[PDB]
């Protein structure tokens, strides 16, 4: 059992069970729970110095480490996951993408469009699902799948 990626881990703080994916970089207290065509997801990008290309709507020259980066991503999800801000209104203020605009949505794509490390954790994601910091060329993402 355990869907695509996920794989049971150990808590070094409480010594309880939690689940961690592979894919998607998700983790959590809870158990999981074929894949289609298509799917449709929005993510919140943040680049960095080491991004593909450099730059975004938000700042012209884009100039945090790799480091820096990871830390922003990891507190968008934590504000995500304890209710306090949602995924769209964060990815509308701070997503380095165009489709910031849109609330951070792509639209629908097939596998053989995206970047591999995006296509792999938005195919591994279910319907709902969001994934941990998934890193690419363009940048360290956080994938919301809404289709
Ligand atoms: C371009 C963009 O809007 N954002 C990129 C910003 O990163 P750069 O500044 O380019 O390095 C980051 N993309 C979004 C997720 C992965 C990455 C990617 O693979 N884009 C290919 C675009 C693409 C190909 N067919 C699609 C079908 C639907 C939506 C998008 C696409």
């Amino acid at each position: 059992k355990l869907p695509p990626g996920w794989e049971k881990a150990m808590s070094r703080s409480s010594g309880r069970v939690y689940y961690f994916n592979h894919i998607t970089n998700a983790s959590q207290w809870e158990r999981p729970s074929g894949e289609p065509a298509r799917v449709r997801c929005s993510h919140l990008l943040v680049k960095h110095s080491q991004s593909r290309r450099p730059s975004s709507w938000r700042q012209e020259k884009i100039t945090r480490t790799k480091e820096e980066a990871l830390e922003l991503i990891n507190g968008y999800i934590q504000k995500i996951k304890s209710g306090e801000e949602d995924f769209e209104s964060l990815a509308s203020q701070f997503s380095d993408c165009s489709s910031a605009k849109a609330r951070g949505d792509l639209g629908a794509f097939s596998r053989g469009q995206m970047q591999k490390p995006f296509e792999d954790a938005s195919f591994a994601l279910r319907t709902g699902e969001m994934s941990g910091p998934v890193f690419t060329d363009s940048g360290i993402h956080i994938i919301l799948r809404t289709e």
